[PDB]
């Protein structure tokens, strides 16, 4: 059986969540996609889903993927963004889900988008465990003093409501999929400006894994048939 790392998510469980009363039993969009894709392969793939994370906060997804390079995981299934530092250590599938960063802010915010958020003095929120932190630092040179990690949609909402004046944020940078789920439950907030990154979600396997190439064909089969959108819509639908 393959040891498949799964992120032990504390928020936005629609993507992946551990089943109550179990360590190794998971449900969600990412798990349905995987299950769908494996069923199109010419060979059996017996798995053990191993939770990665402390159960209190969403894990570092980069660190989850690194456990492939150490041989602790045979691969990783979840909402894993196919970003460059990750692609240098493991082999991702074709993307099964479109993603990328947006700016989330209050209705009347003076922020026009990422460029305006940039030159500001104020805190920016990001999601616990996300690449979004290194992107803000490496790509936009935002001071670490300004970057606030936020673990839950409830923490997102409190931080935006409070604002910089009360130990909150002026805005949150997070990938569109989580943000759509957030705004669905928190209709006071908006995306400001354009999606300014475009990395999708992939399944991660060891470099030169045949399973990453076989699963890519299977994912292209799900997308071409409309099933990928069907799976997306059954888990994700102001
Ligand atoms: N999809 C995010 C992880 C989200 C989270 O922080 O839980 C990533 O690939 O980095
Ligand atoms: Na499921
Ligand atoms: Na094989």
């Amino acid at each position: 059986e393959l040891k498949i790392g799964v992120p032990l998510r504390v928020s936005y469980k629609e993507f992946v969540s551990q089943i109550r009363g179990t360590e190794n039993m998971f449900k969600g969009f990412c798990i349905d996609v995987f299950t769908a894709a494996v069923n199109l392969l010419p060979y059996a793939v017996p798995v053990k889903f191993i939770p990665y994370g402390n159960g209190k906060e969403n894990p570092s997804y980069t660190h989850m993927v690194e456990m492939i390079t150490t041989g602790n995981f045979d691969g990783v299934v979840g909402d894993v963004a196919i970003v460059t530092n990750r692609t240098k250590i493991v082999d991702f599938t074709q993307p099964y889900a479109a993603s990328g960063l947006v700016v989330v802010a209050p209705g009347g915010t003076p922020i026009k988008g990422i460029e305006s958020l940039r030159e500001r003095d104020d805190p920016i929120g990001y999601q616990v465990g996300s690449f979004a932190e290194s992107y803000l630092r490496n790509e936009l040179n935002i001071s670490e003093s300004r970057l606030v990690p936020l673990g839950t949609p409830e923490a997102y909402a409190k931080a935006l409501k409070d604002g910089p004046s009360k130990g909150g944020v002026a805005a949150i940078v997070d990938e569109r999929p989580y943000v759509e789920l957030f705004l669905s439950s928190n209709c006071a907030y908006r995306i400001v400006g354009q999606e300014f990154t475009k990395s999708g979600w992939g399944f991660a396997f060891p470099r030169d894994s045949p399973l990453a190439i076989d699963l890519s064909t299977a994912i292209l089969e799900l997308a071409e048939n409309g099933d990928l959108q069907r799976i997306h819509d059954k888990w994700l639908m102001c």
